């Protein structure tokens, strides 16, 4: 249930959402070992954000929220607090991606999971 996040990613980065799937060791489902770069740390932080939401009773993988983008930035909304929290985790990630556009490297898109090595940093 990832239409909204993808749309947020595209608005904020100018790239297709597909460019952030399987990026590094953390972007995409699950993740492990040490983040390859700052964009990947965004995804590590995002996974941590979702785990916090799951411990609150939310289902952030499934929640559908509402959002807009102006110049003031990204405005999050939703009927429930869980939807709004999901939007906040995604927003922080999309902003993090935009902020690190400067070190985004195409070589890490679709990164083979065997190249993920090191310890798994804690949340
Ligand atoms: C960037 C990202 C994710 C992350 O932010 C992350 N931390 O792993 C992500 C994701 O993470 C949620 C999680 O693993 O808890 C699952 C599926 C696709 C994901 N993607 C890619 C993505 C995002 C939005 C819409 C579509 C896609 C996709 F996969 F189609 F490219
Ligand atoms: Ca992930
Ligand atoms: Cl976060
Ligand atoms: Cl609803």
């Amino acid at each position: 249930n990832l239409v909204q996040f993808g749309v947020m990613i595209e608005k904020m980065t100018g790239k297709s959402a597909l460019q952030y799937n399987d990026y590094g060791c953390y972007c995409g489902i699950g993740g492990s070992h040490w983040p390859v770069d700052q964009t990947d740390w965004c995804c590590h932080a995002h996974d941590c954000c979702y785990g916090r939401l799951e411990k609150l009773g939310c289902e952030p993988k499934l929640e559908k929220y509402l959002f807009s983008v102006s110049e003031r930035g990204i405005f999050c909304a939703g009927r429930t607090t869980c939807q709004r929290l999901t939007c906040e985790c995604d927003k922080r990630a999309a902003l993090c991606f935009r902020r690190n556009l400067g070190t985004y490297n195409r070589k890490y898109a679709h990164y083979p999971n065997k190249l993920c090595t090191g310890p798994t940093p804690p949340c």
